[PDB]
């Protein structure tokens, strides 16, 4: 059991090919990798955005954010269940007919029982970054690790589309993140996980067995930042 | 303010061209609609459905379904805001950061003061329909009658995305529309609605102006079950 992860997704990613919505295909091959790593006794909590749903004001933006981030980790808890994994969705704002409300040793006991813990509308405050949001959860349940699963291997010195000569940094500093022309997450996010001296595991989501390389051996492929 | 109505839309209407998301400017078009309503001293409540928005079980994509009503709300109720109405959302499930609880006590008051009552997460309640949901919130208020804005002209005999020769009712029975084969709302709807003596009222929501003619003047193109 020792292990424990905060895996975090964008919203676009479970949309699949389109730019809207939940392409429930993406959602089960999601399933069947956190699958790999409860049935290698490690502990799983999941960071979804709201990408794929969301004269509108920046806070009525984030609100509205929030809920679709709650409509995704129910359907992932649906995916997930569909495939025999117990699964626990807590929200940071309370929504008790629909999932369970954020409450650490509540939390903390679900992981210890090998449930995965979807995490919902983040941190419950507009302007914090879903990445902000992930990181601080990651850090309040005593996570090894987070990583933030993206489309692309890892981390680039520029963005690897254009130019076509960008290079794969496979490990760097919270500094190099802080302060660089390189995208980790937002400095927010990096500056919580570098104060608590959380490890940064940036990786392709979809690259069969990776998330389970990772973290069980420390390899597959992918960028980290510590 | 004597005239009190609930008008609903289905998730989809808001979507515009698009079959997903929120098409901001058909959300404009419908503020300008309510406006006139409300400069008429006409007390609005809303509903909204889901269906712009919204493996997964009936329950679980029932409570998916609600939060999409909920982000609906939020979006229309800054719609309406843009343009000075005050506006109020009250959801059937509590989610308090965001918008307010319904609480009949609450809602009266919001409506007698003036301002636009939207109704999130329809009856908090799945298998429900959004339109008896609608139908409930409209006889909770004390309405003189709800509005079902559709993307038809009224109620047909017949399905007229099916039927050229299919006509438009005029008047019909709540037994018309129970027993028959005609489209109104649903079997549970319609009864609630006959059991409170509570006027349908179908129409299309696009054409300028016909929400105030039907309120204000029982004039207007519409269909009408009572
Ligand atoms: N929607 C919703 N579900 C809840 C809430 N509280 C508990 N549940 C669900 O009800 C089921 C039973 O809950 P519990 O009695 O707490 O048992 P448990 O979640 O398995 O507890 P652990 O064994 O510690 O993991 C679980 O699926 C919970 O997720 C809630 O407040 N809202
Ligand atoms: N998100 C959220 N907003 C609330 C809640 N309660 C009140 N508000 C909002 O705070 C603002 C002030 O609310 P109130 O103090 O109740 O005054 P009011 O809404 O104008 O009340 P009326 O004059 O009776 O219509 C309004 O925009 C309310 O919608 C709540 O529980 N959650």
């Amino acid at each position: 059991k020792n292990k424990r992860v905060l895996v975090k997704f964008s919203g676009e990613a479970l949309a699949g090919d389109n730019q809207f919505g939940i392409d429930i295909h993406v959602l089960d091959h999601i399933a069947k990798e956190i699958k790999s790593l409860v049935e290698n006794d490690i502990e799983v909590g999941i960071v979804i955005g709201g990408g794929n749903i969301i004269i509108i004001r920046r806070t009525s933006g984030d609100y509205m954010g929030m809920l679709a981030t709650v409509i995704n980790a129910v359907a992932m808890q649906e995916a997930l269940e569909h495939i025999g994994l117990d699964t626990r969705v807590q929200s940071a704002i309370e929504i008790k007919e629909i999932c369970e409300s954020y409450i650490y040793r509540k939390a903390i006991r679900h992981l210890e029982k090998g449930r995965v813990v979807i995490f919902g509308a983040g941190t419950g405050n507009p302007f914090f970054t879903t990445d902000t949001a992930a990181t601080l959860r990651a850090i309040e349940i005593g996570s090894d690790l987070i990583i933030k699963a993206t489309k692309v291997d890892g981390i680039y010195d520029k963005d690897p589309n254009k130019f076509k000569d960008a290079k794969k940094l496979d490990t760097l500093s919270y500094n190099d993140a802080l302060i660089g022309d390189i995208e980790v997450m937002d400095d927010t996010a990096i500056s919580l996980a570098k104060d608590n001296k959380l490890p940064i595991v940036v990786c392709n989501m979809f690259k069969k067995g990776n998330l389970l390389q990772v973290i069980k051996h420390q390899q597959g492929v992918f960028s980290m930042v510590k």
